């Protein structure tokens, strides 16, 4: 809801908060 840059990861394949760097699907890093 109106936030800063969320990110599209690479596991679950979900979007992700700016603030989230792990997850709410797999529960792995960013990076
Ligand atoms: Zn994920």
């Amino acid at each position: 809801g109106s936030t800063s840059a969320m990110w599209a990861c690479q596991h679950c394949t979900f979007m992700n908060q700016p603030g989230t760097g792990h997850c709410e699907m797999c529960s792995l890093p960013r990076t």
